[PDB]
């Protein structure tokens, strides 16, 4: 299995996507290990970006890696396509798409059409992301299998049988969980890997995670797991979005800029006490070197 | 009280938005007697429209009527400021916008800075557009207090203990329901009435049924509140959304064109099919003199 | 439109039905105008009695008014078919069940079955106790209509649209709020009346929320109905069923003794804040002269 | 890892326990590698059940083993306690309490009470049976770790992150998960076994995963799995808890009596029907020689 970033798009005090500080934090998961990079994803603010920002953080991590699944999902169908039509000049992993989000009670039929659309036009293997708190609605194995031409899916959802069972409807399909808490489990049970947004800022963690379970070291594998929940239990305090860019700096050194309002910056205080939760399980970590410090 | 509609988005066959068929609509609205129309909203997929969209549809529907609530919100907070100042030339009623969508689990103070800052920046007062299904979080009467600026909210919950709490913890506010189904309900309990997607096709439906419950005529406002019901049902057979723009070429003779995909139009069958759940309906209605032929 | 009173259960010092307590607070539930009392509701602890004292609490309520509803509902089906055929004896307005409750995912036909089942041994009327949040399902318009034999029902749900399609698809049924929120609406709504926790401790409120909207005072009806929202809020504070024995004593002035484990009884300290906080409205409702001190 | 059975109670003709076909089918789990049986639970119909039946299934499963876990609890308080007690004079592994069940809204201190009252009383360990769905709370691991006094807990609830939790706040607890669906799963990440209602009918299919999942052959395990749940998705069809009974007799070729109302027996066609949706699963297994024939 594979431990997959969705990368953390770094924003300007001015708004616009920091490509510099992009590409050296793409650099720096690579370096430690990480497979590939989910570009455009929830953690990466993709519903916030425009379809020229979306291009724009596919053409800055191409700069640094391949390694790319690279999502183009949105509520203008034309602007998705334009978006999937465009990775022709990409030698990537693929492209991506979360369900259209927001409308409620959207009919089965509308949505498989929706992504036979983007499967029809697309010059590379096509993921499903599926995402029903965030998106409203549910794309499950049985409505995978109708539609048909998904390489895989990054199933994000608190229910390992939900996720399993893509596996089961669909035996060639790569299947991800969406959960960091969840990479010593579907290392054991046979699932693809995960793409784990802590994976930013702990990508050393992750991989030893995925290893330890690999080489059947469970216990092993569950202890630095449930340090690791720690770490996203304490990120999701005052928004693990948010969140996400603080431990960022704090685990590997340079910073992320910031986020995208709505998504608002941690402030001081709540900075302060983030890193309060979390300093000692980095003198742990450490003292189990798997950080440098 | 009153029917504010909040109108439908009518696109061209290549996906721009249709300005003079909107206009039509906007005006036959007014001329029969909708007191306010909700531009951008839900039903006029305001999600799906780009900032620059949202802006040409305030144009277009400005040329007809001042009387409109302009609905500015996005995932991108420097654009829905930028909406917010330039709805300063225009002698509008109000401003507008939903929570922050997508997203899950965002703080109560990362809500409250948002909607805060639009109020901060509006030259016109400011509505909650309050629906916790499609964006996943609520802004209660509690919460809408603690913001403290909004001149009025739309509540689409079902739960109208909900919407009444808006009244009870700020008396002063404008309350109104999203549902087409409490008319009746709304305008016999003391609340201000209802943003009605069901009025964009029977406009004249909606104000007899707000007349009605006015004059004390519960049982016969019922039963006009009933009649509509079968024809908002018949609506989402299909898909809401979808099905509204093949209801108003039925029942107010001029077409509002397509949707914009991944909302997609209905098919000649599904037209047919819906027509033939709203015949009978539509014959009840002549025949009660509502409607004509 | 009725207020009805699903009268609390009060249970001695060791745990049995105090049936002279019951008494008492019956004749004062009568004396004060409300229309019929619910026995074996939830609020009267239904699920906690065993099917003798469901029995015991109707003999009790029995003695003072036969203005009754029997709750006879459970998991034992026979057993219910006991309690309704024993009912023969009672000159009692109805019988009444909540759907099987705990066991989740049980079929239409299944449920469907359980209530047709009383209907065939009722030597009464039957109505439904539709409460989805505590049974686990939902016995909707629809399903009552299918099930064909309800001369009512009490409807606890927060979504007063769900309440009125009972009354849309049947027109003769009797249609009962199970909320103390919605009074002055299902009064104004042309439903049937409300029954009302809250009208166990205040049943003076109830009744002149209810004769207000009545008279078409809607802005009247509100004020008081808010006002009596304020007590329901306070008694969620430590759990409303507890709460619901020391506000009948504060407010009517007699002992209701005790709920049964698991529900707790307040302790000392629960009871003094609970009163607290609702002292001020007590002099409010006094200095009104709606209670009288 | 173990499999635990959660045994169904055999009813006969007039709805009493049938203690020799309960001990029929006890004795043939064990014979077939179950490792203990859970008695009075939900496959057992345990909330249909007096407090004196309850004693009643652990008197008859006592006569065959003594590896039992003795479901009490109740909305009864001393019912529960006085059950409890009881269990003094039987040499079984332990007894366990679901949560106060249909009440909604109870406090975490009332729940807390309730269960750390049975511990004080308890002659046994006492595992706490975690059932969100059926009961309408959450136990989790953080309020199981403040009850303080769980020596295991089953966790029926489809998101194994948080069933995981239990192990993370509680590393001395043995943790099992309620699903049939994660067998291979719960046994692969070091989680200590299932409590599977589908281990009445096939309890050789879950020894089995149990088994090849532990030899660390997960594609194995997992092929196993799948075909499992295929019998899980079928029982489902027409009910589970009734399902239950017939594919006993169809798989184990004793039968188990009648459910109890309103859990309802399958009829003929609905037997035949369920038949039809196994049989080709049940060829497969003999395929692989899980089963004779
Ligand atoms: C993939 C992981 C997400 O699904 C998280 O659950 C959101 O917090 C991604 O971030 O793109
Ligand atoms: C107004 C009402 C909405 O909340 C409906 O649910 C959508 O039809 C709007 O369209 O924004
Ligand atoms: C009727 C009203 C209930 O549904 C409340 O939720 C419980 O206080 C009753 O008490 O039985
Ligand atoms: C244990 C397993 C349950 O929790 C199932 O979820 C019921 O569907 C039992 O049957 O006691």
């Amino acid at each position: 299995p594979e431990i997959i970033t969705p990368i953390i798009t770094p924003f300007t005090k001015d708004n616009r996507i920091d490509k510099e500080k992009l590409k050296i934090h793409a650099e720096n998961l690579i370096r430690k290990g990480i497979d590939k990079l989910f570009v455009n994803g929830t953690t990466g603010l993709g519903p916030s970006l425009s379809p020229e920002e979306k291009l724009e953080n596919l053409k800055a991590v191409y700069d640094v890696t391949n390694k790319i699944i690279f999502q183009v999902g949105g509520l203008n169908l034309d602007d998705a396509i334009r978006l999937a039509k465009l990775s022709k000049d990409f030698d990537i992993v693929g492209i991506a798409s979360y369900a259209p989000y927001y409308y409620p009670r959207m009919s089965e039929k509308h949505l498989v059409k929706y992504f036979k659309t983007l499967c029809e036009v697309s010059p590379h293997p096509v993921y499903l992301y599926n995402y029903p708190t965030a998106t409203g609605k549910d794309i499950d194995a049985k409505v995978a299998k109708e539609i048909g031409c998904f390489t895989g899916v990054k199933d994000t959802i608190e229910n390992i049988i939900h996720t399993l069972d893509y596996k089961r409807l669909n035996p060639n399909m790569l299947v991800y969980s969406g959960s960091d808490m969840l990479i010593a489990t579907v290392a054991s049970t046979g699932l693809d890997g995960n793409v784990a947004a802590g994976s930013n800022y702990l990508p050393e963690v992750t991989v030893t995670i995925k290893k330890l379970a690999m080489e059947r070291k469970i216990d092993e594998a569950l202890k630095l797991q449930f340090l690791h929940d720690e770490v996203i239990e304490a990120s999701r305090i005052f928004g693990s979005l948010s969140s996400n860019y603080v431990l960022t700096k704090y685990f590997q050194g340079y910073d992320l800029g910031y986020p995208r309002p709505p998504i608002f910056p941690l402030d001081d205080e709540e900075e302060r006490q983030l890193i309060k939760k979390v300093e000692g399980i980095r003198a742990k970590l450490v003292e189990l070197k798997i950080l440098k410090e």
